[PDB]
């Protein structure tokens, strides 16, 4: 069926976005999008457009969901779908040239087959190829050590939670760090770095590549109920060692739960 | 002798530890010191060990500063000083073998001349010398833009001030990350891509290169009350691009200060 040869070609579009994201840096323009802090350049929207049309010359049948276009659009019944992050850390692109990645998934009938985590800035290509596995730059990942959270490190947005279960994680936790790219904070996890990241309002695409991961290096990724998680749509989620899951969501719901409350 | 051939020998010596390093960490052992979490590791001490025998072999005059010895010898009068954090973020060496660095810094009578955050897991050696200037692998940094707080990232320990500061250097700021090694996140407000680092209770080992770089490239660098520091003892500290330095400050100090009672 094979996805080797598949991933071949996705890992020659990557070699050649390498050599085409410096030029897009170096005519770089910002606008934002909902409010001040939701930036788009045109190194994510021309890295986007650059996979549609890679997408439509090798794999005219097969679609696209992706974060800089409309997704009207995409269905519950659809045998081959891309989901697209172009970049994943717009905010740490603008900011600090860093800690952005591409993220790249494709699902045949709903199920995940191929994953890609790009962290452009340090030439380091995570990806998960069901049947072969799971891979930093060639090497092979392994699932991770076991974590108990009082041992973890953990990544979570604290400006988008109530103090009071922020709190409640810095006290269960070992201690607290943040990369600011979904994709990131979630391959730290892969790699037994972090315990868990969590993001309560993660769009499909900020999550995408992960499921895959999750699956052959034995996570847990799920909602911050312990559900599976619709990858058409987003949900709070959680990536996690196992030894840490049940904790970090029994704290999250704990007390009335995680939300703001002001 | 000249300023020059003493930095020649100092990269020359965190060069060759690049070989050590990871035999080091694939032996790693790990001890404990004034509670659980403060930890301490084969690879701090022999990092130590390693230059303090350089430096009764290079400049047997000098005196060493260091975190993991006493330090009892001293005062103001010590002519020619280096202070060392033989790796700055142990925790992080520790649980993920990334964001930790070797700080060191040289002193004349006083006065920093020589500067050196070695961020070992990415082969970046930032250097300052006076004279000449400041440096990432020998590519000069330049003061960086201005950065108000409402337009810059901010970097600081959230499980140690008071969650009502927390809440508003979040409100004041573009967004909040962490790398959890002060000599990390004071190079990533050196490069332009944090508006600031604070760090409530530093040793002078986790701060002492940063007085040349901010120097050098038009950093604020004072106590959280606006004062010069003494290199010998640490204070509470920020370090900050000039355009936030002061809204900073004013946030902490707000309503009777940063500390868990206040
Ligand atoms: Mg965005
Ligand atoms: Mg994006
Ligand atoms: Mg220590
Ligand atoms: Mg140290």
């Amino acid at each position: 069926k094979t996805l080797q040869q598949i991933d071949k070609l996705i890992c020659s579009w990557l070699k050649q976005i390498d050599n085409v994201i410096p030029q897009l840096i170096m005519e770089m323009t910002t606008e934002t999008k909902r409010h001040r802090f939701d930036l788009v350049t045109n190194v994510d929207k021309q890295i986007q457009q650059q996979f549609q049309q890679f997408l439509a010359t090798y794999f005219p049948e097969h679609q696209l969901l992706a974060e800089e276009k409309s997704n009207a659009m995409i269905t519950n019944e659809i045998n081959h779908l891309w989901i697209m992050d172009p970049i994943d850390g717009t905010a740490n692109l603008v900011k600090q040239q860093e800690d952005y990645c591409i993220i790249l998934a494709y699902f045949y009938e709903g199920k995940p087959m191929l994953s890609y985590v790009y962290d452009y800035p340090h030439k380091k290509l995570y990806k998960a190829i069901r049947g072969e596995g799971a891979f930093c730059n060639g090497i092979k990942m392994e699932e991770p050590p076991s974590l108990k959270l009082e041992d973890a490190i953990i990544s979570f947005n604290a400006q988008v939670m109530n103090l009071d279960t922020v709190q409640d994680l810095f006290d269960a936790s070992f201690s607290y760090r943040l990369v600011g790219a979904c994709g990131l904070d979630s391959m730290r996890v892969a790699k037994g770095q972090f315990g868990a990241h969590i993001n309560t309002n993660p769009k499909p695409w900020d999550i995408a590549a992960q499921f895959l991961f999750a699956e052959l290096l034995n996570l847990k990724m799920t909602t911050l109920d312990g559900k599976a998680i619709d990858h058409l749509k987003g949900a709070p989620f959680i990536i996690s060692n196992k030894a840490c899951h049940e904790t970090v969501l029994k704290i999250l719901n704990a007390n009335g739960g995680y939300q703001k409350y002001r």
